[PDB]
């Protein structure tokens, strides 16, 4: 018998799904969430052994410990542990596509556990074993007997043990197998491990028992009262002094409860369940939940006898919210939502998909930190930890079901198969039967990229039909077939059109007024943030709020898929696919978060954070209008902060109290401002910051912020008098300019500056030079590989083109004396196989006090492929420690992505100004910059820069960040003119037409002093 | 507020109508062109394709393929290996509808569609021809003046300009070459506005009160510098208003010794002033040719916003149909993306926005109905590096789109000007 190459086996002998259990026998301990001492870990040093295939396995490892076993801790992937390689793909199947079959050779996880057991447990009562996630499918032994066999590697497999075990030493044997018929449905685009990686427990529940609870809380149109409607089943023996009293408590007060025999309603000629018992409450004025105002109740299900005695006890927390649909919109306690949501896969670059508290925690205050509101469990039911953490913290979630059937051919061939979906039913149905009585779960999905078969409306209705109060969404075969409540499109555009063949992605806009079409459109991936990305971004939320039914999305993601590995010194450096020899597999497509591995912040998060403001500033005349995009919480904790600074020198600042209610507004007058005599460019800067600390914010935490340009005052005087005058050298192969100390060296064969002199120390180590490319960007490169060129990329038509080996002829470079200076003036043309690809034209010209002015005007082929840059690197002597800038900042800012840069004065080490993204490429650019300071030299202008140890070059030919090693001095690109960066997606071009440079026609100008 | 004057004459909009209105819309990859046929009912039973690829103005292949699209259908039309040639200078591809029978609308031959895509484009490498002539520069008190064989330029030392040119004994300006900011207003700039009602909304209101009218250029610098081969004139001056400094012009005048005058401006625009109307220079010529002789978008009149209808080639029309008889005179005549500009003797190359005609911005402001507009001495051309839109979305608020609004703060042009 081959279970695990049987759809229609996904389990033996395991018990019914159900919500949290714990089996208090104190009503008490239940109310407070206390330990119980009915449920135990099994969690800790365990036996393993890896065999190739289960065939492998001998006889004797049921009843005795393997001596060949190596002690492990679990949960555990035993990837993590190297026994075998994780393997990154994120479609392509890791093995052949031959269902339900899988390879011979399956990697065979033998686990064992000797633990010891409780004489009383076994006296009376029912004593089982939950195993909360193992991964891919496992048969059980306990005590050489077997228990039973189970699949789905994401929802708690439970069994009966009762009969197996003894007082005293028991022993565990778990068979996890890699690769299941189940393997089919378990596609999702993520790393492939296995083992048993989530938690193991014993529980102890009495004969008599509560099997099953549902709580529902239904509302009057104005959210005044509420009932809330216990529905409580029992196993073991019916009899008529059996009751069930379900209290309710806002913390220590009861504010209702009910009791009540068991013998439900009649539901039809047979009669009713006489197992069962419903139990309404009335709540007046309930305390409503969200995820800004996460309000909690108690409800404790005691079952005991009419005259007192307990039974047992459960309990969850109770969080008063109703979802509903109506007239195409999301309602949240009849108020629009709007999602400002994350994809959130379990990673964890150390313990692989070993989830813990303390990972959870650290990732929901970062969400809550920067502005998210709402998580997507993509693609399967989380660690039953992770539900508990939203009810609390305040987050919406989408809890979605462990089917992905990617790999397909058609993506729908499994689920359009009647076959399967007794195995989908299973991974649908037991999700909602644990999960249905969070409140932080909102939205049910169906699962992810699997088509759309009929297996998808099958199970669409079974849900509405058990939980009528969630709606359900499920993405596969085009956003909006029938299995969705839902336009839920992944990396829809705001503007463009994508007309695929049966599966279009619309624009969002067009999506939404589409004929006869009326649902709202929340979408499930957009802003694929793959190394340096999310360009585009700010165009999304102006369209979420300027359109009612577009109701947000769910970035795709949040944690980059990384793992450590370890060199020959023991160092550690992040990996993605085909680090571990895995192979077919698909690279760095695995990192896509706004977050590293380790939760440090991607530059990509608070242009998120930004966008995600819950606060919207407007300016006239001295006059602030600040309206809440809040649907319930008044701004409480909420103080303004504005200060004004004229190019980055402070003249006033100030607080202002926010009173602001729920999606209303405040006007706020500034005092009459100090007007300054001073040239330059007056900035307003407003910040939200919140004075009082939080569950999930520090003290003065800012959570909003705003730029507007003021009065802005032009120089009109003229530079001073310098009474020096350059002296001009001209020999065959050099151009020399002197000024006091300072040398400039102009070479007559390239026609570049060459080298520069202050004092007799060099400048320069490679000349000034001419960019007009940049190191690739995962978004320039998409899906193209060396074996496999996809010539639509933006890396691709570049190279081919010949901008990487574009060759700088000369067609001018003479020098001429001015009154008060010497002006150089040199031409370039770039070429590749009789075709010029630019056009350089440039003077120089250095004044009487050491300034050198540099005009530069660039012509560019209009069939030519558009360029990343246009600007000059060159590669500094100086290696300093500080940089000092005028400009958008702090952080790396682009075209496409700088909306949360403010422009300011700014100062960071060196070190700050590389983003150090696991796949090198450009990066650490910023805008808007109209002064640059480092070292001696300094730059005036309005251009983009930046400053790093590393070459494009390097960058470009450079696979992983470890490998890159600090070159001479600090190359230097600035730039004039850049590319947006896009990231849409990350499969085909998405810089927008407005940052690309179609000019054909491009002039900037420095100034390059010493101060 | 029609399409048509009074008497049925088209207004230079109702050709973007009719472009923008087309039953046809075409695709080009490669060589191929992708024609979608908009009708529901009708075949393409009266329609023809004629196709032809242009270097500059000069055409190098022409060709008519027949067509037969369905209702909502596509046709794929594979076109014939087209020539490259050495020659610098942009590939323009131009196709066209054509009925080649007559309707009860429509005379035979008529255009129904027409579409302009850039082909190929091949870039000046080779170098300027040699010049051993060099301009000589004199220097008065209050004068640069810049001389080479009969040619004169005259920058005038106290206010800036090029003050007066000569070829021979001949003046060429009747006013100075002066920057300007601002245009006539038209009906989409003033608005519910009125001398006695004031809407301080409208454009035309806000640039008003700014002082971009009334602005004095107040010169802040002007030296001159001899080269090998040129002669440098560098000007910087600012326009203010009460003390407030609204725009900052800084040139450089390159005359060399092949004639030729190459002219580089600089603005600065003040974030916390209204945007400009224009970006670009304006002089009263002395010459009055009688064709006007341009390369780039026409041949109607054409703003930013307003010429998708507009083809890029070689024009060549009367002076008098470069200005448009709008009864309520404002800014008009403007042809857009011009790289060459031909007028009498003059030429101006590189790469801008003009209007031409016997009316300045000032009398065309000035006067209300066009039967009031006196021909000037002389002809009136305005050169614009930059442009803003036109509007048009309704007539009683600002309408112009932000993507037309000149907003940058910082813009660049460069102007070659010759005799020929
Ligand atoms: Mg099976
Ligand atoms: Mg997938
Ligand atoms: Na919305
Ligand atoms: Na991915
Ligand atoms: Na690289
Ligand atoms: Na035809």
């Amino acid at each position: 018998r081959r279970d695990w190459e049987n759809p229609g086996v996904t389990q033996l002998n395991r018990l019914a799904a159900h919500p949290p259990f714990a089996s208090w026998r104190n009503s008490e301990e239940a109310r407070t969430d206390r330990p119980s001492q009915q449920l135990r870990s099994l969690n800790g040093e365990w036996r393993f052994a890896w065999f190739p295939a289960p065939e492998a396995v001998p006889e004797s490892w049921l009843e005795c410990d393997l001596p060949e076993a190596d002690t492990v801790v679990v949960p555990s992937n035993w990837q993590m542990h190297g026994y075998d390689a994780p393997i990154y793909t994120n479609v392509t199947y890791p093995i052949t596509v031959n269902p339900p079959f899988v390879p011979t050779e399956n990697p065979t996880g033998c686990y064992s556990l000797t633990f010891n057991v409780d004489e009383s447990w076994l006296q009376e009562g029912q004593t089982r074993i939950i195993f909360d996630g193992v991964n891919s499918a496992f048969h059980l032994w306990c005590n050489g007997r077997w228990v039973g066999y189970g699949q789905d590697s994401r929802l708690p497999s439970e069994f009966d043990l009762s009969a197996f075990l003894r007082a005293g030493e028991n022993r565990l044997a778990v068979m996890v197998l890699r690769w299941s018929d189940g393997s089919y449905l378990e596609d999702q685009d993520m790393w492939r491990m296995s083992g048993i990686f989530r938690d193991v427990s014993l529980l102890h529940k009495p004969t008599t028992q509560i099997s099953d609870f549902h709580v529902a809380t239904r509302f009057n149109d104005d959210f005044s009262r509420a009932v809330l409607e216990a529905e409580v089943q029992m196993c073991g023996e019916l009899r008529d002094y059996l009751r069930v009293t379900v209290s309710l408590w806002q913390g220590e007060t009861q504010v209702a409860s009910g009791t009540a025999p068991f013998g439900g309603e009649i539901i039809d000629e047979r009669g009713g369940y006489a197992d069962r018992v419903t139990l309404r409450l009335n709540v007046e004025n309930p305390k409503l939940w969200s995820a800004e105002i996460p309000n909690l109740y108690r409800a404790v299900v005691e079952l005991h006898t009419a005259d007192g005695t307990l039974i047992e006890a459960e309990a969850c927390d109770v969080g008063f919210r109703e979802v509903r649909i109506e007239n195409g919109l999301l309602l949240l306690n009849g108020k629009p939502l709007l999602i400002r949501g994350v994809n959130r896969h379990e990673h964890h670059p150390l313990h692989g998909q070993v989830m813990d508290e303390q990972t959870m925690v650290q990732d929901i205050l970062l969400m809550k930190q920067n502005n998210f509101n709402a998580v997507r469990c993509s693609h399967y039911p989380n660690h039953p930890l992770w539900y508990t953490l939203c009810d609390r913290y305040g987050l919406y979630v989408v809890d979605e079901a462990n089917i992905e059937t990617h790999g397909m051919v058609p993506m729908n061939r499994l689920t359009d198969d009647p076959r399967w979906l007794p195995a989908m039913s299973e991974r649908v149905t037991r999700m909602v039967q644990r999960d249905r009585n969070h409140p932080s779960v909102i939205i049910w999905s169906l699962g992810s990229e699997s088509g759309h078969g009929a297996n998808h409306d099958a199970l669409y209705r079974w849900i509405k039909s058990v939980d009528p109060s969630r709606p359900v969404q499920y993405e596969g075969g085009g956003a909006d077939t029938t299995a969705t409540d839902i336009i839920c499109p992944m990396y829809a555009r705001v503007d463009e059109d994508q007309p695929f063949p049966a599966v279009p992605k619309w624009s969002i806009k067009k999506w939404l007024s589409l004929p006869g079409e009326t649902r709202p459109l929340i979408l499930c991936e957009y802003a694929h943030a793959m190394g340096n990305s999310l360009g585009g971004f700010a165009k999304y939320w102006q369209a979420f709020r300027q359109y009612p039914r577009l109701q947000g999305g769910f970035v795709w993601d949040w944690v980059d898929q990384s793992l450590i590995k370890y060199d020959e010194n023991g160092n550690p450096w992040s990996a993605y696919g085909g680090d571990f020899g895995d192979t077919p597999n698909d690279r760095q497509f695995c990192m896509n978060g706004l977050v590293f591995a380790d939760r440090t912040p991607h530059p990509a998060l608070t242009e998120a954070k930004h966008q995600q403001q819950f606060f919207q500033f407007r300016l006239s005349g001295q006059t602030i209008e600040v309206t809440s995009e809040y649907l319930f919480r008044h701004s409480d904790n909420e103080l303004l902060h504005w200060m004004v600074a004229l190019d980055g020198k402070p003249l006033a600042s100030g607080e202002v109290p926010l009173d602001v209610a729920p999606q209303g507004k405040q006007l706020i007058e500034l005092p009459e401002l100090p007007q300054p005599e001073s040239a330059g460019q007056l900035w307003l800067t407003v910040r939200v910051v919140q004075p009082n600390a939080t569950a999930w914010s520090e003290a003065g935490h800012i959570s909003a912020w705003q730029q507007w340009r003021l009065a802005e005052n032009l120089s009109v005087t003229l530079p001073a008098a310098s009474h020096a005058i350059p002296h001009l050298t001209t020999s065959e192969m050099d151009f020399c300019i002197e000024l006091g100390n300072k040398r400039w060296q102009f070479n007559r064969q390239s026609g570049f500056l060459s080298q520069m002199w202050i004092g007799d120390k060099k400048q320069l180590l490679t000349p000034l030079r001419d960019q007009f490319t940049r190191a690739p960007l995962d978004n320039d490169i998409g899906v193209s590989e060396a074996t496999r060129i996809d010539p639509n990329a933006w890396v691709e038509r570049w190279k081919a083109a010949g901008h990487y080996q574009a060759e700088a002829a000369l067609l001018q470079c003479t020098a001429d004396t001015l009154a008060d200076a010497v002006l150089i003036t040199t031409a370039h043309a770039w070429q590749h196989q009789g075709k010029t690809l630019f056009i350089s034209r440039k003077t120089y010209r250095i004044d009487g006090s050491g300034q050198m002015a540099i005009t530069v005007d660039v012509e560019v082929a209009s069939d030519t492929p558009h360029p990343a840059r246009i600007g000059l690197n060159c590669q500094l002597a100086q290696v300093a420690e500080r940089v000092n800038w005028l400009g958008l900042g702090p952080q790396e800012n682009y075209p496409d992505r700088l909306t949360a840069a403010c422009f300011d004065r700014w100062d960071l080490p060196l070190s700050d100004m590389y983003t150090p993204y696991v796949f090198p490429s450009e990066n650490g650019l910023r805008c808007g910059t109209r002064e640059l300071n480092y070292g001696p030299h300094q730059w005036r202008g309005d251009f983009q820069f930046n400053i790093s140890r590393y070459s494009q070059q390097q960058l470009m030919e450079t696979s992983h960040r470890h490998l890159l090693h600090a070159e001479e001095g600090t190359w230097l690109n600035i730039d004039g003119f850049h590319m947006g960066i896009g990231g849409d997606d990350s499969w085909s071009p998405s810089v927008s037409a407005e940052f690309q440079l179609s000019a054909g026609r491009y002039h900037y100008q420095l100034v390059w002093c010493q101060k």
